[PDB]
């Protein structure tokens, strides 16, 4: 779809056969998901943003529906403050911004 | 235009006087630019993000060109690591997300 930007771009994503709730966001290089259960192996991890470093778990090639579109790509678990799809996803399903 | 999400989605803006370069972000309610000198009042906020809070100043009703677009509206100034258009900048610029 094209989406406006007076709410927040909040999706349904499906990651591990689970549904939640995720903000698109141009702004995030990587996507960064809260803690859960995730079939995977991972590695430790950091990741900066606005505030400072958390450590995170760093999945690689996760399979992840986005709004109903398939990506397949690394996904950041942790304590982070809301599930983000960051660009390494959003350009998988063709996202770009337009004005 | 037609944004990429290859790389950062960096445009030029001016500000207080000055160009900068900032990233269009659907995943910022706000807008955050780095720590500059802009003139009059100001209230104290807070905001948070990866890695947690960061003090900043809200200016209201600040003039801000993006990528050649006018806009007015508030900003905070404080110690965020980028400069960072948010939804209520991206709105009147006629900004979309598309997939
Ligand atoms: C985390 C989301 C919900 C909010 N952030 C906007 C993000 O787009 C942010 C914007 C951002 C960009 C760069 C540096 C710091 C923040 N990106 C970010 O944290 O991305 C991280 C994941 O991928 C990595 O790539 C960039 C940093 C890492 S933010 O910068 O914390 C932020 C911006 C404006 C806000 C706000 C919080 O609260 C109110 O208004």
């Amino acid at each position: 779809p094209q989406i406006t930007l007076w709410k927040r771009p909040l999706v349904t994503i499906k990651i591990g056969g689970q549904l939640k709730e995720a903000l698109l966001d141009t702004g995030a290089d990587d996507t960064v998901i809260e803690e859960m259960s995730l079939p995977g192996r991972w590695k430790p991890k950091m990741i900066g943003g606005i505030g400072g470093f958390i450590k995170v778990r760093q999945y690689d090639q996760i399979i992840i529906e986005i709004a109903g579109h398939k990506a397949i790509g690394t996904v950041l678990v942790g304590p982070t403050p809301a599930n983000i799809i960051g660009r390494n996803l959003l350009t998988q399903i063709g996202a770009t911004l337009n004005f």
